[PDB]
């Protein structure tokens, strides 16, 4: 037996390692010059959790992006790379699943605790960005 809750994601996370970020952004339609520079950005991720209410804050020291939703409700997101998406967050199988849709396409961000590190997987089509965060 084991248990994972939404609440266990709540907190301040620092990027420790990243793989596939650029190939992922090549999928989302980001330009060659734009994605090579973004791969160097190491933003913190601050998550807060109330009921089925979550806030997900990307904090780079210079720019703040923030989203807020009730799980299960579709809402308008404007993303760091500038997509106008329709997102739905849900929590199942121990993972916050963030489902993005825009212009007939789709992308999934999954955040899940493993050994106390937050593992974040961003999938679009064939491309995968796996990243590891440490509590701060």
């Amino acid at each position: 037996s084991h248990m994972a809750s939404l609440k266990d994601l709540e907190g301040k996370w620092r990027l420790m390692e990243s793989h596939g970020f650029e190939e992922y952004m090549k999928e989302l339609g980001v330009g060659l010059a734009l994605r090579k520079m973004a791969a160097m950005a190491k933003p913190d991720c601050i998550i807060t959790c109330d009921g089925n209410n979550i806030t997900v804050k990307t904090e780079s020291t210079v720019k703040t992006t923030v989203f807020s939703c009730n799980l299960g409700e579709k809402f308008e997101e404007t993303t760091a790379d500038g997509r106008k998406t329709e997102t739905v967050c849900t929590f199942q199988d121990g993972a916050l699943v963030q489902h993005q849709q825009w212009d007939g396409k789709e992308s999934t961000i999954t955040r899940k605790l493993k050994d106390g590190k937050m593992i974040v997987e961003c999938v679009m089509n064939n491309a995968t960005c796996t990243r590891v965060y440490e509590k701060v």
